[PDB]
């Protein structure tokens, strides 16, 4: 409270750390159904269904252009690639199984990387 202070967490490197995770994600073989936005005119459904469009390049260009206040608001926009991802596809689809696999791999780095 007012002039009671919480011993805080160093947060210099959080924008460094979570563009190399980032790149990461980008570059890893089952990340291609999210490198880009889906096509609201190409997909049916989509935009009626999936209220939050999210993918990388979005959240890549939010990160390099300060609109992530701190690194929560950046891990809820990549769960939100993977929500959205079960949101519309199947388990048993590539896609599908992309974003678990996605999902997986971004939550070890997630703990490995900030979680001590
Ligand atoms: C993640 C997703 N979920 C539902 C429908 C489509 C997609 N991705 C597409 C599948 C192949 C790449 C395109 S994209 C995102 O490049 O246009």
């Amino acid at each position: 409270s007012m002039s009671v202070k919480k011993p805080k967490r160093d947060d210099s490197k959080d924008l460094a750390l979570c563009s190399m995770i980032l790149t990461e994600m980008e570059t890893h073989e089952d990340a291609w159904p999210f490198l880009l936005p889906v096509n609201l005119k190409l997909v049916p459904g989509y935009k009626k269904v999936i209220k939050k469009p999210m993918d990388f390049s979005t959240i890549r260009e939010k990160l390099s252009s300060g609109q992530y206040p701190n690194l929560e608001t950046f891990a809820l926009d990549v769960r939100l690639v993977f929500d959205n991802c079960e949101t519309f596809n199947e388990d048993d689809s590539d896609i599908g199984r992309a974003g678990h696999n996605m999902r997986k791999y971004f939550e070890k780095k997630w703990t490995d990387t900030f979680k001590v």
